[PDB]
């Protein structure tokens, strides 16, 4: 595997930070006029995160169509993500209007509400089965239905209802809760684990819409996740684990949203997690049995 010798020379030459500051020269800057205009500054969670205008998500809204979302387009992969930032009190409504309107079966949580102490995400789905949300700025219901609660992430089942029409969607929350900000997964095991619940849910299926994927800013986990699954998809069409350039996806992703992967380890993670995924995608589906286990999820 030509990434495995990749990994082996980084790693020993101790040039993580060296090859990250290279992608970081050589990314995308496009126009991100519509965040920062005035009226939009209570809708940016970060001064330094912005959606591109050419791949924003636009709210069906005459008022305002501005949501902090971008949508990553892997043509190659035939597979597209809504990242975004984690909801901010006075965006909630917009947040589960875009998941309306775009048609999602799933949203993907990376972060806790409160990490080092400060709050990088609010609460924006229900804690308790008799206490649903109602949004009255976008018009939407939100129950919770169910949670099925592991050691180290949450599903659970909530139902989405357009009280305008009256017409109900089911909607899979995955919620990642020890990924720590700015930092990666315990081990591969666990993170593959986790992404492979999410593929066998149907959430990633081209019948539904692109699946919601955020972490608090929507670029350093929520960028880890995506390249991993995106690199997994390409060698699988392929067959071919030596066709997979990394730092190429990565740099074709951040056309689309900036500063995705925030840290050298978070790059070197990802290296990591395809190497190990590839053993399941190239014939061996005992591993993933490993991976449960290896998980402690029980
Ligand atoms: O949640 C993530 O993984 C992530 O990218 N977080 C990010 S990216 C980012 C920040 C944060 C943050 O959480 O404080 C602070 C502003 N600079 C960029």
């Amino acid at each position: 595997m030509e990434m495995e010798k990749e990994f082996e020379q980084i790693d020993k030459s101790g040039s993580w930070a060296a090859i990250y500051q290279d992608i970081r020269h050589e990314a995308s800057d496009f126009p991100s006029r519509v965040a920062k205009l005035p009226k939009n500054k209570n809708r940016n969670r970060y001064r330094d995160v912005s959606p591109f205008d050419h791949s924003r998500i636009k709210l069906h809204q005459e008022d305002n169509d501005y949501i902090n979302a971008s949508l990553i387009k892997m043509e190659e992969a035939q597979r597209s993500y809504i990242l975004t930032q984690g909801p901010l009190p006075n965006t909630v409504g917009h947040f589960w209007e875009m998941v309306w309107e775009q048609k999602s079966r799933g949203v993907v949580m990376l972060n806790r509400v409160m990490e080092k102490g400060s709050l990088k995400c609010a609460q924006y789905w229900p804690q308790k089965e008799e206490k649903e949300m109602i949004f009255e700025d976008t018009n939407l219901k939100l129950t919770l239905i169910s949670e099925d609660i592991k050691s180290y992430y949450t599903v659970r089942q909530l139902e989405l209802e357009n009280l305008t029409t009256q017409e109900t969607r089911e909607i899979l929350h995955f919620h990642y809760t020890t990924w720590p900000d700015f930092g990666v997964p315990e081990s591969p095991a666990s993170f593959l684990n986790f992404l492979f619940k999410v593929r066998e849910s149907g959430s990633l299926s081209p019948e539904h819409g692109p699946v919601v994927v955020h972490c608090s800013a929507g670029i350093g986990r929520s960028g880890t996740f995506c390249l991993a699954d995106t690199c997994l998809l390409l060698m699988d069409k392929r067959k071919d684990p030596s066709s997979v350039d990394i730092k190429k996806v990565l740099l074709e992703m951040r056309k689309f949203r900036m500063g995705l992967i925030q840290t050298a380890d978070q790059l070197r993670f990802s290296y990591l997690a395809v190497i190990e995924g590839a053993k399941f995608i190239m014939g061996d589906s005992s591993v993933q049995d490993q991976w449960k286990e290896l998980s402690h999820e029980d």
